C-alpha cells in the first residue's frame, strides 16, 4: 500500500571546449511518490 | 500506506574551456512525496 | 500513514576555466512531504 | 501520522580559474514537512 | 530575422463536485523564442 | 535580429466544492527569450 | 539585436467552497531574457 | 543590444471560504534580463 519514484542525473566534464559560446540551462523535473485512498 | 520520492543530481568539473563564453543557470525540480485519505 | 521527500545536488571543483565568462546562477528546488487526512 | 522532507547541497572548490570573470549567486530551495487534518 | 513563440492556458469553475477527493497538481510548459546566427 | 517568448495562464472561480479534499498545487513554466551571435 | 520575455498569472476568487480542506502552494516560473555575442 | 523580462500575477478575492482549512502559501519566481558580450 505505497506508491514510490526516485530520478537520478548526472553530467561529465561538460563545458570544456575552447573559443565558442557553451551558455548552459537547466531543464524541469518532476516527481510524484503517494499513496490514495477513499472511503 | 505511504509515499516517497527522491531526487539526485551531480556535475564533474564544470566550465573548464579556456576563452569562451560559459553562463550556467539552474533549472527547475519538484517533488512530491505524500499520503492523503478520504473518509 | 507519512510522506517523505528528499533532494540531493552537488558540484564538483566547478569554473576552473581561464581566460572566459563563467557566471554561476543557483535554480529552483521544491520539496513536499505531507500526509493528509479529511473526517 | 506525520510528513518530512529534506534537501542536501555542496559545492566543491567553486572559482579556483584564473584571469576571468567567475560571479556566483545562490538560488532558491524550499522544504516543507507537515501533517494535516480535518474534523 | 526573429523568432517568437507563445503560450495560453485556462481553466473554468474547477473542483466544484462535493464529498470526493479533487486534487490538482500543475504541468510542465516550456516555450523557446530566439535568433541564432554563425558567423 | 530578437527573440520574444509569452507564457499566460488564468484560473476562474478554482476550489468552490463542499466536504472534500481539494489540494492545489503550482506547477513549472519555463519562458526563454534570446538572441545570439558568433563571430 | 535583443531578447524579451514576460509571463502572467492569475487567479479568481479561489478557495470559496466549504467545510473541506483547500490548501494552496505556488509553483515554479523562470524568465530569460537576455542578449549574448561572442567576439 | 539588450535584453529584458517582465513577470505579473495577481490574485482576487483568496481564501473567502467559511468552515476549511484555507492555508496560503506563496512560490518561487526568477526573472533574468541581461546583455553579455566576449571581448
Amino acid at each position: 500500500s505505497y506508491g514510490s519514484s526516485s530520478q537520478s542525473s548526472s553530467y561529465g566534464q561538460p563545458q570544456s571546449g575552447s573559443y565558442s559560446q557553451q551558455p548552459s540551462y537547466g531543464g524541469q523535473q518532476q516527481s510524484y511518490g503517494q499513496q490514495q485512498s477513499y472511503n
